[PDB]
DNA sequence: CCACTCACTGCGGGGGGTCGTAAACCACGTCTTCAAGGGGG
């Protein structure tokens, strides 16, 4: 859902720097769906030896 | 409104008193095999 909302707001905006922000957005939560990491796993519940 | 910096950041060259357990044994002992010797040049 906040890569669709992305997307449209992204095809509304006229601002450039808006775009690049938002694509670098993009870029990171499409790399997150593709990859199969999940976005919690960023924080450590269990400290490897 | 988005232009246009500029400050910013990061990158290379202290007392005592009890208790339980893997150490930590000195007696414990009887077993082994230490065996004195035995005969066939």
């Amino acid at each position: 859902q906040e890569c669709e909302q992305l997307r449209e707001e992204l095809n509304e905006t006229n601002s450039e720097t808006k775009r690049k922000k938002l694509t670098k957005r993009i870029k990171l939560l499409e790399a997150f769906v593709q990859s199969g990491n999940k976005p919690e796993w960023m924080i450590l519940t269990v400290l490897p030896v």
